[PDB]
């Protein structure tokens, strides 16, 4: 079936290298992706290969880049490699283009994902020379259809001065009418539109992007793959925060803090989220609704297994066999599932007025409980913080979760201080590793600290906390949030001299 | 006249010491006041004295006290002179009170101020035993007007077991008609209602705060002032701040990156604020509008030359002539002003969709622009995150302003690294300080702190700043956000040790050679 239903637009089919020479050294580009879903993949080869060529001629030629979030190989790996890249926002998960940014070779700043549509609109990247955006179909009325993800093109399509199209076939046709764009005023000029979200199954809007056709510069026909996520299942860590999350839920529920169908849930990707929604599946929480950033593999079972009634998000991340599974039974999922813009998806107004469950994980907290969720050592890039900040602050309850130790036992989740901050105290009311479950909401910062540590650090851990906590109480400047300066990143700078946290 | 207009409350009516008898040990208290303005006094200072008088015979009494926002002497001082506090929430700008928090007498946490009533509503801070709510007028169908701030009665009278009246005859009677009360659901349980203002001058509720009169346990007739702060005339270093501001809001008129009515404004208290309206009062702009926590003096000055339109917040925070000068005019400022609750002028949705502008102080920021809002050394509590929060992050702008140093030159408000962060990087797009502005729209961390150091330190502190950075660029861990662990707090402790943070030039420093 002919995925390009506009006559007229199929003159401006060409090849991939003809439309990359149409992207600019300088150019600010805006791209489809999110979550390893819906990117552009063949134009920004075709681009890398020809950056490389530019530099061995002694040729500058860079791009900014901006996405929805997270992409593949195929645009953030080949363009790192290019060292095509001087600034790349919101949200990255390839290993070359974090290298990059690692080694101070690409500028990074992980915005907030609900914001980025609105900054951009402001123009804080700078002019859009360039929205590069995968589609699924385009339709007779030059609608296009969206791939896997939604994420930001809209809103890029909007604002660039050409716009390129990859239409991959890989995509399956079936996706259309899975996706709801709105074409109200979300992130654009004040005073903003209110958006009539009153519950998460709600669709404002039509399946399709719309562009003005004029501004179509080529159409590229593309045949190539998505990212997937690992098969792989959880863990005994996992399933103990996993058990101890859902026994919460539980007692709240039987205190009457939480309906008996929850609240509608955000979560994360990772083993931790799929062991809490693997422990959801055949949980005792019925009709649960999900409000998220993304469909993965648990979310997808349940919609399965008629334990979730319905999933928004703006994009995808699915295993291989969720993937399969899904593309087989695409007109029943389908129904299940609404693919929003993600500063819908994302819309602090939006999330606080339903009252979204938030459950993210981290890379460490302190003993006050303060987050990190992007800066190892305080200073190396893992992701970006995503939309975590997003959910967090505006969530119903804030939830944190993560193993009490990392890489083997050498390293705490549990610290004296955060060496970078992601989310602070407020932004955080519950904390679960496999070693208990903090409930610090009503608490001084002293009062967190004993949960904190109580519940939710390592024994091996524990004790040095409790020292340091205890040695802060009598020294620190202040008693209010009790520190000792001298040692509070000390850990930390024990990790990087030794390769441990712990003493010799 | 009569303040109390409904006949059969007026029974209830009693002296402030017996109504401070309901009050009792363990009591979670939820009050009226917000920035030094419509907090109750007479029933505070009498539980005081019957505190001090428990005490000095060996019989525990404390309160649990949840606020709008700050109090007064009468209030939070009175109350930690006594030391009759064991949990304090959300924001204080008492020093008695500080001390106790600062001394581990009174357990703090300083929560979003847009976010207090929906957590006590979710019940956080337990079960509320009293409301003691300050108002102007109690009117014939049981309405209780409000004095000179809404803050979180509303919710506070609601969740509240007994509730307690002060109705003070200080309070101007033409208040009534100034604050917007609605019924609806902003911080209830979910589903909650949208919030459908979409104009700055919107009312969407109306003028009384609403509770069972059986819950009325006592009423208390007083005439007592507010907290009214003494007007901080701006200083060279604040009238530099506001230049810097003013002229870079110019700028994004003249790139129509903002109209010239620039969009909803809020601002703080104090002289760099003051200087900031002050500069807005004389400025190239035009129809002008407020949506804030709060009314200041240089708020009431444009919305009488015409400048402000019309200007929205939970409350006043004014000194003693503009407190006259409203006074003898109530019934202009009455018709320029909207007092809403804090959970509808420190809503999210709302700050957002207004696309509000938000101006902010702060204790310190990093060379990568994460602010300190707080703790001062990382340990010790200065006022509260209160709204800055609420504000920062929702903005359209979100703009923070400081003098570059502090305790006259012997700490750099730019340090290494903050030893508290209240907004990340994220949430923080312009510095000011009296050294230049910093724009880091677009930028990484790594750009971030080239202006952030350029353009905001100050002189005495730039060749240390950057020398720390320089060494990070060449040492850290990783390079996207490069620190020195080893001394990234290490300005902090040297003030802690010596009362600066200015380095000896009898020990090497890498910034000297
Ligand atoms: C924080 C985050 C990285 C954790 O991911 P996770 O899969 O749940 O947790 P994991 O235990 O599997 O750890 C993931 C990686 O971080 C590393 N890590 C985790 N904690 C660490 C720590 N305290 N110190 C050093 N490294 C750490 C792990 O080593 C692992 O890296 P590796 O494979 O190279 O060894 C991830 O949740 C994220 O990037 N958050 C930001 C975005 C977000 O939260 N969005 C909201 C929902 S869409
Ligand atoms: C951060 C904050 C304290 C700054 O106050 P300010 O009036 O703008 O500026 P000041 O320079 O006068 O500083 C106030 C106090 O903090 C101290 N201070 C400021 N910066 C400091 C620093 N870098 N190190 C140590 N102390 C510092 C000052 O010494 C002063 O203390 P003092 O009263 O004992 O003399 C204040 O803005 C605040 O409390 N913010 C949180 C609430 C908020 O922003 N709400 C938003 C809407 S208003
Ligand atoms: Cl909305
Ligand atoms: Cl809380
Ligand atoms: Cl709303
Ligand atoms: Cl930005």
């Amino acid at each position: 079936t002919e995925r390009i239903r506009n006559v007229a637009l199929r003159s401006k089919v060409c090849p991939a290298e003809t439309a990359s020479e149409l992207i600019k050294h300088g150019d600010v580009v805006g791209t489809s992706g999110f979550t390893g879903a819906g990117y552009p993949k063949e134009v920004p080869k075709a681009l890398a290969q020809r950056m490389e060529a530019a530099h061995d001629r002694g040729e500058k030629y860079q791009i900014s880049l901006i996405t929805g979030a997270s992409t593949g190989p195929q645009l953030d790996g080949e363009l790192a490699k290019a060292n095509g890249v001087y600034f790349r926002s919101p949200f990255n998960t390839d290993a070359t283009m974090r290298n990059r940014i690692n080694a101070g070779e690409t500028e990074y700043f992980d915005n907030h994902l609900g914001q980025v549509a609105g900054r951009a609109v402001q123009g804080n990247y700078g002019k859009f020379n360039i929205a590069l955006v995968e589609a699924t179909a385009i339709t007779e009325d030059g609608g296009i259809v969206p791939t896997s993800s939604v994420g930001n093109s809209q809103t890029f399509l909007n604002l660039a001065e050409k716009v390129i199209i990859e239409v991959n076939e890989w995509q399956n046709p079936m996706l259309e009418g899975i996706h709801d764009i709105w074409d109200g005023n979300v992130s654009g000029v004040p005073t903003r539109d209110i958006v009539p979200i009153v519950r998460a199954d709600q669709r404002v809007g039509g399946p399709v992007l719309r562009v003005n056709p004029d501004k179509i510069a080529a159409i590229v026909r593309t045949n190539d793959r998505d990212r997937n996520a690992p098969f792989a299942a959880p863990d005994e860590t996992a399933k103990a925060i996993a058990g101890y999350l859902l026994d919460f839920f539980g007692h709240e529920v039987k205190q009457n803090r939480l309906p008996p169908s929850l609240l509608p849930l955000q979560s994360g990707v990772g083993n931790v989220a799929n062991a809490v929604l693997e422990g959801l599946k055949e949980g005792p929480f019925e009709n649960l609704v999900g409000y998220s950033e993304v469909i993965q593999d648990g979310m997808l079972a349940m919609l399965d297994s008629g334990r979730m009634r319905i999933a928004s998000a703006s994009s995808f991340s699915l295993s291989p066999e969720a993937a399969e599974e899904i593309n087989n039974r695409m007109d029943f999922f389908r129904s299940k599932i609404i693919l929003r813009q993600q500063d819908v998806s994302n819309s602090p107004g939006i999330i606080r007025r339903l009252g979204c469950i938030a459950m993210n994980g981290m890379i460490e907290a302190d003993i006050y409980g303060n987050v990190n969720s992007t800066r190892v050592m305080g200073s190396k890039m893992m992701n970006g913080i995503g939309g975590s900040g997003d959910f967090a602050r505006s969530s119903y309850l804030s939830i944190f979760l993560s193993p009490s130790t990392a890489k083997g036992g050498k390293i705490s989740a549990i610290v004296p201080m955060a060496a970078h901050v992601d989310h602070i105290m407020q932004d955080a009311q519950i904390f679960v590793t496999e070693q208990g479950l903090a409930d610090l909401r009503g608490l001084s910062p002293v009062q967190r600290a004993r949960e904190i540590i109580s519940k939710c650090a390592h024994p091996d851990y524990r004790p040095m906390l409790q020292d340091y906590f205890d040695r802060a109480l009598k020294n620190s400047f202040g008693k209010h949030t009790p520190h000792l300066l001298t040692e509070a990143l000390s850990w930390h700078q024990r990790f990087i001299d030794t390769g441990t946290m712990l003493p010799s």
